[PDB]
């Protein structure tokens, strides 16, 4: 069967531009334990400091960018406390930083896109760094001077899987509206999760070794004008799933002291048990049987999950090179991380001179996860270079 | 031009079922000032009590349903304080009430729909009553036993306009996915806004006279099976807009004591200045020139806006009957209110025996507003009864 266009778009949603941004301030992971235990004014609990240095090394993280400097923490000592009333102070930092960080990435993505920002018709904006009313989707619309009649979707506090959510949402917006151009911005920071240490709570300590700050911006649209627009990826399918027997695996309670995490269940084992059937469900319409003929983007929120997935599917240990690079160079930037990885993978494909934006492969899978236990899966199709 | 279906849907998104729910506990507005100033243990500030009784009368509200009973407030005295650390306690109440309230409305809407809940493929869930990780979208999916692979969109703290946002989102989900059935649930409560009085802050006092609790649930899908499904409305267009010169008109800061509002600009004057051009922009593809030949749903967050819009467009004073009924009987239930009004309008059209679900008219406009200053506009088309 066939129907007229009317107002809808013909082809699948395509990623037409991507860019990233980070706060200028960064910390090297080798220096972080000394800095962390100093500024949280917690040098005495030396056994925990030794635990943190062991934890920090096995993250395989090299540096992380952070809004929170020593001076800012000194002007907001409640943030450095393990648990003190500090939500308003964190949200004042989110208001001064999160939309601005999203604008730095968006400006670069619009620069690569090359079209007037007046053609942007939708904005999807995700952050777990601060609940603002009006949201950072509004603040960005004002800072960027986007059209006042843009269709916005503000996604607060979905957690680490919201990178895939943002693509899943943009896919339906672009494909159902002719001429629609969707600005996608995940702007993330540890502003709600940062806190001092306590031997009573080690879940919080592990999160202090990984979470970092950064923004990723994308332009998504269907039916590209192939003269002025150059697609990088095609969004072919996008799905969400709650894993069986995963109740309360990842829980973040928003309190007077910010976001406090809770992680009872063994997350690597949940992913390992379910990863294969999810992936071959996503690959079902492609005709791919060898898992090494596709490109890969896995949310590196737990580095062990990269290792066990690599060995379980017997991946070529260069398949996750882009994923491990972003992890090492930036840490876990919440929902932005998998879009950082999509960008690094694109740049490395161009750099090393492969035939496709997907490192020489045609098909690729993007896989992120978070509270639920929730998995977002996106099937991507590369573009010849 | 024409394209094949593939996986997309043919026709416009239609509302196929709606239902509402409220907490059992309610307060009559005539009794509220005495109850409010007693339980906030603020009887001494008698001048403010007289202000509150004047404010409460001109709301035209008769009763409001509230999770917060006298006993619950007594077990959480920080909530009754004007400004005390109480976010965790409010969020514990949201976890015990908001998904459950959404399930009461959803069950009724699924009952009217008549199809197996296994055919629900998407869930859109809006609330400003509590930021939960995982969200109330997840909790509802578990309580309802919906498919683990449902595509969810959790919308936290958009404010009062999220009723139109939820329809705008559901429209693209239903129209771009063949066979998709979208459960839409706005479950709202004053859990983050309730607090005691302070003569220093009268914006907070006015909000205490209007905000109330309730949930609305809808089934939205394109291409109805006209044997087993009966459309109630068609979602023809859905747009969002930031009003000019409205910076910081409605602001809600999420603090250690919950949500505190701030309302400097004159909201009735912003709406009055812009209402007509927005409405005739929405009506542009219909061919309607007389504003009394369409049915009406206006978010009654400020009752004065109903009066000034009525007189500005010289409406028949029965056009807003459904809108004023929900206001009087339930108060301002945040994003759920305009869906309550859509339901009341449908029921009254059937009751009084009109020819269309839109009170005998063909076209109708749904109009809600919130932080931005943001306006959501939905063009609806009724169905013969």
């Amino acid at each position: 069967e066939w129907v007229r266009k009317a107002d809808r778009a013909a082809g699948p949603a395509a990623v037409l531009a991507m860019a990233t941004a980070n706060p200028s301030n960064f910390y090297l992971q080798s220096d972080f334990p000394d800095f962390y235990f100093r500024v949280t004014r917690s040098d005495h609990m030396s056994d925990l400091k030794e635990k943190f240095k062991r934890i920090c090394k096995k993250t395989t993280v090299r540096k992380r960018h952070m809004i929170l400097t020593e001076e800012i923490l000194n002007k907001n000592p409640a943030i450095a406390d393990y648990w003190s009333p500090s939500l308003a102070a964190r949200h004042d930092l989110a208001l001064a930083n999160i939309p601005q960080l999203g604008k730095e990435a968006a400006d670069k993505a619009i620069k690569e896109w090359g079209q007037p920002k007046s053609k942007i018709t939708h904005l999807v904006f995700c952050t777990s760094a601060g609940v603002l009313m009006p949201g950072a989707d509004y603040q960005l619309t004002m800072l960027l001077g986007l059209n006042p009649s843009i269709s916005r979707l503000m996604l607060h506090n979905l957690g680490c899987y919201a990178g895939g959510t943002a693509l899943r949402v943009a896919k339906d917006l672009a494909e159902n509206n002719g001429g629609a151009r969707v600005l996608v911005v995940c702007s993330e920071a540890n502003l709600l999760f940062f806190r001092g240490p306590s031997e009573t709570h080690i879940d919080a300590l592990i999160t202090q070794s990984l979470f970092a700050d950064g923004a990723a911006a994308l332009i998504v649209g269907s039916d590209p004008d192939l003269q002025t627009e150059s697609p990088l990826y095609e969004l072919i399918s996008a799905s969400q799933r709650i894993l069986p027997e995963s109740e309360d695996a990842i829980v973040g309670r928003l309190t007077e002291a910010g976001l406090v995490p809770y992680l009872p269940k063994d997350i690597p084992k949940l992913v390992s048990t379910n990863i294969r059937s999810i992936l071959e469900d996503a690959l079902a319409p492609t005709g791919v049987q060898d898992w090494n003929s596709i490109f890969w983007i896995i949310h590196p929120g737990m580095p062990a999950i990269l290792d066990q997935t690599e060995k379980l599917l017997q991946l070529d240990k260069e398949k996750l090179k882009a994923t491990r690079h972003v992890l090492s160079e930036f840490g876990n930037m919440f929902s932005a991380t998998v879009l950082f990885i999509l960008d690094q993978l694109r740049k490395g494909a161009v750099a090393e001179g492969k035939s496709t934006t997907g490192e020489g492969c045609e098909w690729g899978v993007l896989f992120s996860f978070g509270p639920g236990f929730t998995v977002e899966t996106v099937l991507l199709r590369s573009v010849a270079t």
